[PDB]
């Protein structure tokens, strides 16, 4: 979402200086942050999936263990 | 594949523009849109395996939930 | 780990370039790899969650075998 948010304002940002190409020094250096706050957003879902498998991994192992201690 | 498609051709523009800095304007403003892709390409997967744990979830508790009604 | 070691890098190299833009070239083109190494180690850590959900699926469909044959 944010994410999404941070790809469309770098989606702008890419058109500015493609237009620009076409002062477009800054708008560069903008869209690098744009591309650097993109990759930072994702690092924080990316890493908040990692933790999610891991509690994934928490329970189907409480079900394996479950089933062969109730044989 | 894609996202692995994607790096290889930011990875080749990055050569041209340090060889090049060693026109290079151009070639930066096209080495910020193969990122940009990338990044875009890397948060259609995200997105799907964030999906991919959601029916996880759902699965392991609808085990959860038989044991716990077998009882 | 290594992917906030690359974020680090990559938001020191982006104060470096904006306060020069207050050479930069140079900079403009490093940053470029800054984040393109960012991009590729978050690509790893993605196709390594990709492939532990494929492995949480195997053993939820295991789980949800056992519980089907043992009826």
């Amino acid at each position: 979402s944010l994410i999404e948010e941070l790809i469309r304002r770098s989606e702008e940002q890419q058109r500015r200086n493609e237009e620009a190409l076409r002062q477009l020094l800054s708008g560069i250096v903008q869209q690098q942050n744009n591309l650097l706050r993109a990759i930072e957003a994702q690092q924080h879902l990316l890493q908040l999936t990692v933790w999610g498998i891991k509690q994934l991994q928490a329970r189907i192992l409480a079900v394996e263990r479950y089933l062969k201690d109730q044989q």
